[PDB]
């Protein structure tokens, strides 16, 4: 009966958290990050035991079926701890440049762990998306998401990143808009399939750039020179169709929306 500890500035985009104690390979959680576009070294998931005791191994499951963008860390360590203050490291993990999709990371300890917590902690920045599956013991259909977004000041930079939950072989556009309260939703910025076409609402040309990395799957919003009339709510979505990808009924698929505020 462990129960799950994880950074506390994470969301969930998909899933509950109970799918990832659930004995289910095939089901897991996404999760983005409402505060920054990148999950940072020191970010952490995984069990509360309860009690102490004395740990065999572990099983965890990084990850989650499927194609899509970016979705594990690149460097990150296996800990544990009595006092959930000091850790000590089991094991450290260099699987940059893995392609998406599950990672079962089994261990075996010759002589078991003592230990109330065990987690795995990142050590790099990597894209603030992350799925995870299962996060066992042993003793003896597309969607976008965003990441990104918070408070900033005027003259402030901030950036956004969006990920998708599939991959698909068709090239497709790419465009941020963006909604203040009660104001119609606007269009902001797109970027053809291969990148080389942009094209940007008036209001921010010059001050944000729309850029995407196909083999992580990301689409970026780089925002400089704020404003507070850039304050809003930012969606990223796609089109087939880079024309229409800039007009409200273009787009086929919308993300979540992250909120951005830009005080003076
Ligand atoms: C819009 N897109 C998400 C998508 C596409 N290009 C991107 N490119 C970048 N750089 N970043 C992204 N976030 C991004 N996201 C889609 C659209 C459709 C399907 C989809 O229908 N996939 C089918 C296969 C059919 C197909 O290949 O279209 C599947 O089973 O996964 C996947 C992703
Ligand atoms: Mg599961
Ligand atoms: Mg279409």
């Amino acid at each position: 009966n462990p129960s799950l500890i994880r950074s506390e500035s994470w969301s969930v985009a998909s899933g509950n958290e109970a799918n990832l104690l659930d004995g289910d390979d095939n089901t897991g959680v996404w999760y983005k990050n409402h505060h920054h576009w990148e999950s940072l070294a020191g970010e952490f998931i995984g069990l509360d035991l309860g009690k102490e005791i004395k740990l065999d191994g572990i099983r965890f499951v990084i990850g989650k079926n499927g194609g899509g963008s970016s979705d594990k860390w690149n460097k990150f360590k296996l800990e544990y701890s009595l006092d959930n203050e000091s850790w000590t490291t089991i094991k450290e993990y260099d699987k940059t440049g893995a392609p998406a999709g599950k990672d079962v990371i089994e261990e075996s300890f010759e002589t078991p762990i003592s230990a109330k917590y065990i987690r795995l902690t990142n050590l790099e920045a990597a894209p603030a998306h992350l799925t995870f599956s299962e996060f066992a013991i042993v003793s003896d259909q597309v969607q976008l998401v965003e990441s990104g977004g918070g408070l900033v000041q005027a003259g402030g930079s901030l950036r956004l990143s969006c990920a998708a939950s599939r991959r698909s072989s068709r090239s497709w556009a790419m465009a941020w808009f963006r909604q203040a309260p009660g104001k119609e939703r606007e269009f902001v910025a797109k970027i053809s399939g291969d990148g080389r076409l942009t094209t940007y609402g008036d209001s921010v040309k010059g001050r944000f750039t729309i850029s995407r990395d196909n083999a992580e799957y990301l689409v970026y919003l780089q925002m400089d020179s704020l404003k507070p009339e850039d304050t809003a709510v930012y969606y990223c979505a796609a089109d087939d169709n880079y024309v229409t990808a800039s007009w409200r009924s273009g787009p086929d698929y919308w993300g979540q929306g992250t909120q951005v505020t830009v005080s003076s």
